């Protein structure tokens, strides 16, 4: 299809995934460890921006650190090294001192009391009230002139205090240095009259009727209910209190270190970006805690019944319903079945989250060691939420464990060879699942360093990809008939000695794979047709490996030498290292050049004898096909399907 | 752009005082109480005819209307209201501003004019989501609304 | 993508969402009233996965509703009544799909396309016996794999 470019195009081990949209939003993401290579199915470079840095997908195991989840909205990106942290700088009310501010309610006066406000053991202000026996005594029990006659007094008292007359009450502030210890008002008249207001309420009943724009106050609880402690503003321009984030309360993480999203623009092209994350809006640090994952490393992307998750540690940690990028409740003062779900999965063994496989009308979340299925009594709530152990089965991490039909097949690596492995559910049991070893004929076959587990429904295979042997596909054939594997078939690919693979993906029996020799990384398809050619007017389907339609250009032909000469790379864009190659006219004649001692990148040419000069030409590297017969002894069944010789 | 200033009555002694855009646009004393005729003065309505005159002197483009038990001023196109204080003296049981934002239900003004819209904040005591109520003046009603704009 | 019905709502298929309506109103999208909330609230939820799934068809088969994809199978149920919180998505199957021919009912199985690079296999969706919620599908096309273009 394409040459993507030298040897180390990719880096030496990429983290490569298919983004498949539409019929017409088909890419591969390739992480190099430094950065983002895309290309589509045609194997044309898309150009990666990077508005938010680089440094999030920079390390030198993109297969062992990164992980990609796409869907129809959004591409995660997701790094297992990088420490989620949260944001220092962002915090709301920087420095508050609840002691440093106060207000003074005045809802009044009655006759013959005595107002006194009381600040830091001195009476600040007294006022008696008049008796009431003459008639302008009634003027001087408006609340306004009682707010204001108090005031003064206060500054009087007071020097440096900034004291403040507001609509029914008074506002009273310490200096920078000072603020209020004791604060209590006397009115003789059960509080009715004057009562303090501090920064905190019994109930949202008690708050103060007016208040200064912006004032903060804490509500503690009336003791009925289930109660959590949160925060109220009052809105002077709106006369209303909104609940609100807690003062001196950090609200934000650093989003650099938070999970990154890979989006296509409208020029084609793709943009490395972080997430705009939601920040806390309400309650404090004891009350909305952070989520589990900060101070932890995020190993994996999900989403779970409209929610967003991730895996971190032993927790699992979704966010709020609908509000993927918010971890955070709306509300501390009621709680709501959308508030996100922070849950550790409960063992008596460590146990690291690594994928969350959606399996069998269940999401399993699987660890190196466990299997758990993620339930929910009822509807899925911070309280309904379990992790229940189902099976325990050594997992292989680097390979995301891939579904086809009714099973999921996974790594598990022993200390030479990698066994795959089939999860299914039992037949007969109503909640029991297992793990079935596909390897187990062929337990010394694909060697340790499975990265990619792959394959068809349509074409019925599964493929791996180990980079203990990166020249070889390993192919899982299997059929399923009445619940019975009625094949089973293990064997491998070879597309070279020096020829490596580094990614193969399947989209409806067409196999995109990209492959790496010693010089060059190419884009190539496996397409599995049945009687359909490849290339337009070839004779027949040439079994050729880096199968290519060329139009031999002219000055190739040399009279004094009659041979046309064509030269590889003009072929390919590309070098090659070794291999026989193949030569295919329209008309059937078949020319096949071996191979230069010092190999083709040496001699980068391939002399056809007489003038082809405008001949359209089909070149390619033979394929070797190998079958060893098992030795040809007698085979006996027994009663049931059991062989013996 | 609008605001409504609730009457429910005076008492005597009392300064009801209207503060807008930074100005005290109307302030009348209640009288103390002594002449009999003073009860005539503590009427509500009498009151919202007062300070409207008076805010219709100081705010000359604006719209002052008197409804029943409340003020209605409306500031003109180009200008709005910004600052909106009342103060009356008796803990706002006299005059309160009305703004287009109530805490709860309960808090609606008892009357407004036909169509007046006011968004529900809510009390912080039942998980709450913020919805919008129109006045119907035909019907006395409060009815849930699509919100403005 | 798709329109179908489901515990008397009107439904959509948009995208990875689905789109129910309000109850026994199929036209109505939108709650009621925002104060309070309402079983017979729309609901509009995302199926959960971490592949892309294009919701294409809705096929009623055995007792629930499917909602099928190009390469995956999900059965849209509720824990108790359906309500917008109760909604759930869960994959059963991953078997590839042909969106143009939508899947067909017969008795107790459902037959649909699954395209190849040159002939097309016919599946027959069906549960199995013995497990209480293992849904399966079986090429009836297996013995003529290149029969069907």
């Amino acid at each position: 299809l394409n040459t993507l470019g030298d040897n180390g195009a990719l880096g030496q081990a990429p983290y490569i995934h298919l983004i498949n949209r539409d019929e017409h939003e088909q890419y591969y993401a390739v992480f190099t460890g430094s950065g983002i290579r895309v290309f589509d199915l045609s194997g044309n470079e898309k150009q990666v921006r990077y508005p938010n840095g680089s440094n999030y997908i920079k390390t030198a195991n993109p297969r062992n650190d990164l992980r990609m989840v796409t869907v129809a909205d959004y591409t995660f990106i997701v790094n297992r090294n990088v420490v989620a942290q949260k944001n220092t700088k962002s915090v709301n009310l920087p420095n508050y001192n609840p002691n440093q501010d106060g207000l003074i309610n005045v809802r009044g006066g009655q006759y013959g009391r005595e107002l006194i406000v009381h600040i830091n053991g001195k009476d600040v202000a007294k006022y008696k009230i008049p008796d009431g026996s003459q008639p302008e005594h009634v003027n001087n029990t408006d609340a306004q002139w009682l707010a204001e006659e108090l005031a003064k007094q206060m500054r009087t008292n007071l020097s440096d205090w900034t004291v403040n007359v507001g609509q029914g009450f008074i506002h009273v502030t310490a200096p920078s240095g000072q603020q209020i210890d004791s604060f209590t008002t006397k009115d003789g008249y059960a509080d009715q009259l004057i009562n303090p207001v501090t920064h905190y309420a019994q109930s949202f009943s008690k708050l103060p009727p007016n208040a200064p724009n912006g004032y903060m106050v804490k509500i503690v609880g009336d003791a009925s209910k289930s109660a959590d402690q949160y925060y109220v503003r009052y809105d002077a321009e709106r006369k209303v209190w909104t609940e609100t984030l807690g003062w001196n309360t950090e609200d934000q993480v650093l989003w650099e270190t938070m999970p990154h999203a890979l989006v296509r623009a409208a020029d084609g092209n793709f943009d490395f970006k972080w997430l705009e994350w939601s920040p806390k809006s309400c309650g404090d640090v004891d009350t909305n805690p952070w989520p589990s994952f900060v101070g932890s490393s995020i190993n994996d992307v999900f989403f779970f019944r409209n929610r967003l998750g991730f895996l971190s540690g032993e927790n699992i940690i979704l966010s709020r319903t609908a509000k993927y990028f918010n971890f955070y409740p709306a509300s501390i003062a009621n709680l709501s079945d959308d508030d996100p779900i922070d849950v550790a999965v409960s063992t008596n063994r460590i146990a690291i989250l690594k994928y969350a496989v959606p399996f069998s009308e269940e999401l399993l979340i699987w660890s190196d060691e466990a299997q758990f299925v993620l339930t929910a009594s009822g509807t899925l709530t911070s309280k309904s939420v379990e992790l229940n152990l189902t099976t325990q089965f050594d997992v292989q991490d680097r390979a995301r464990p891939f579904g086809i039909g009714r099973n999921v097949y996974f790594a598990s690596p022993r200390s030479s060879f990698t066994s795959i492995h089939r999860y299914y559910a039992v037949q007969d049991v109503s909640s029991v699942k297992n793990a079935e070893d596909i390897t187990s004929h062929v337990p010394n076959y694909i060697p340790n360093g499975v990265f990619s587990i792959c394959g068809s429904g349509t074409e019925n295979f599964c493929s791996v990809l180990s980079h203990g042997d990166p020249s070889k596909i390993f192919m899982y054939k299997f059929l399923y008939l009445n619940e019975e594997l009625r094949q089973q078939s293990w064997s491998h690919w070879d597309f070279g000695e020096n020829v490596q693979v580094l990614a193969c993906q399947s989209i409806s029996s067409d196999m995109y794979v990209i492959l790496r020799n010693e010089f060059n990384t190419f884009l190539a398809r496996i397409s599995f047709t049945k009687n359909a050619i490849d290339l337009q007017g070839e004779p027949y389907r040439a079994f050729m490996d880096m199968k290519i339609r060329y139009t031999i250009p002219s000055g190739t032909y040399n009279d004094d030498t009659f041979t046309t000469s064509i030269h590889i790379p003009t072929i390919y864009g590309a070098n090659f290292g070794r291999g026989k190659i193949t030569v295919l006219e329209p008309d059937g004649k078949i020319t096949v050049f071996e191979q230069p001692t010092a190999g083709w990148n040496s001699d980068p040419w391939l002399r056809l004898s007489g003038n082809l000069e405008g001949r359209m030409v089909y070149i390619g590297f033979n394929i070797n096909f190998v079958y060893e017969f098992s030795k040809f002894l007698i085979k006996q069944t027994a009663d049931d399907g059991s062989t013996s010789t």
